[PDB]
């Protein structure tokens, strides 16, 4: 038997590397199970392009064209069935023009302005697959959905002959207070960091820097005394994203001191040394860093295969 908890600030990935256990080593999302995700990826997509719709009048960004006007006073008529379940046709329509509006696109690519789940264009892009009558939302959908941890959820599986049972809290500043209903008997804690955070605020404090927040619960989780015999593994997730972003977002708005180019590899590195210095016990305190994509079963499957072998070391 083998105690997992997974810590981490909000939204870093947590709640996703417990999703792929299922994938990974149960049989994966029944069909059953992933209707039930289905009101989930509505809700994440009408959500989606509410939040853009809303930074609009925020930043004072038009649509780019006039006709939007009214898909967007449709959108809220009809936004209802999609929170239950339902997806009509003609919901459909108006939130794809929506989505392919020049203004709404504007908008879209300052999300950093305001706060936008990772999963919206991943979501609005694929319409057409989601909106088809009895559509069942596949495994990466599945996996793609957002649904805020407020509380501890508990998951067991059998992975080589082990018994896990892993622990995944709420990472918000609100929820912090509950993380040490956990802290009994730990044989590891992931500690997930969302690399894509570097130039975004708090939800909840737009005046802190989500990577900064990282770094201090990082900092107070790892140099724990009550966890000196616990395997530390970070977890430098959203790989992906952070990929695509540190071509476009520089690092330095994060890290003032950052002197490399906007190449992943680079800003990877720098940002792994960043976590890693905060251990304040190097030499009897190891920590087992793995960038990782929360998302893609396949890199999850591989990350977790190492980190097993070290658990059983
Ligand atoms: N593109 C991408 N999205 C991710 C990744 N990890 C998590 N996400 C998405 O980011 C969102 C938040 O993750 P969640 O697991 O709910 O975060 P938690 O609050 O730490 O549990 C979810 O919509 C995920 O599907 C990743 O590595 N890449
Ligand atoms: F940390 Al969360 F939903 F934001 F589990
Ligand atoms: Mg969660």
């Amino acid at each position: 038997e083998v105690k997992l908890l997974l810590l981490g600030a909000g939204e870093s990935g947590k709640s996703t590397i417990v999703k792929q256990m299922k994938i990974i080593h149960e049989a994966g999302y029944s069909e059953e199970e992933c209707k039930q995700y289905k009101a989930v990826v509505y809700s994440n997509t009408i959500q989606s392009i509410i939040a853009i719709i809303r930074a609009m009048g925020r930043l004072k960004i038009d649509f780019g064209d006039a006709a939007r006007a009214d898909d967007a006073r449709q959108l809220f008529v009809l936004a209802g069935a999609a929170e239950e379940g339902f997806m009509t046709a003609e919901l459909a329509g108006v939130i794809k023009r929506l989505w392919k509006d020049s203004g709404v696109q504007a908008c879209f690519n300052r999300s950093r302005e305001y706060q936008l789940n990772d999963s919206a264009a991943y979501y609005l892009n694929d319409l057409d697959r989601i909106a088809q009558p009895n559509y069942i939302p596949t495994q990466q959908d599945v996996l793609r959905t957002r649904v805020p941890t407020t509380g501890i959820v508990e998951t067991h599986f059998t992975f080589k002959d082990l018994h896990f049972k892993m622990f995944d809290v709420g990472g918000q500043r609100s929820e912090r207070k509950k993380w040490i209903h956990c802290f009994e008997g730990v044989t590891a804690i992931i500690f997930c960091v969302a690399l894509s955070d570097y130039d975004l605020v708090l939800a909840e404090d737009e005046e802190m820097n989500r990577m900064h927040e990282s770094m201090k619960l990082f900092d107070s989780i790892c140099n724990n005394k009550w966890f000196t015999d616990t395997s530390i593994i970070l977890f430098l997730n959203k790989k992906d994203l952070f990929e695509e972003k540190i071509k476009k977002s520089p690092l330095t708005i994060c890290y003032p001191e950052y002197a490399g180019s906007n190449t992943y590899e680079e800003a990877a590195a720098y940002i792994q040394c960043q976590f890693e210095d905060l251990n304040k016990r190097k030499d009897t305190k190891e920590i087992y860093t793995h960038f990782t994509c929360a998302t893609d079963t396949k890199n999850v499957q591989f990350v977790f295969d190492a980190v097993t072998d070290v658990i059983i070391k």
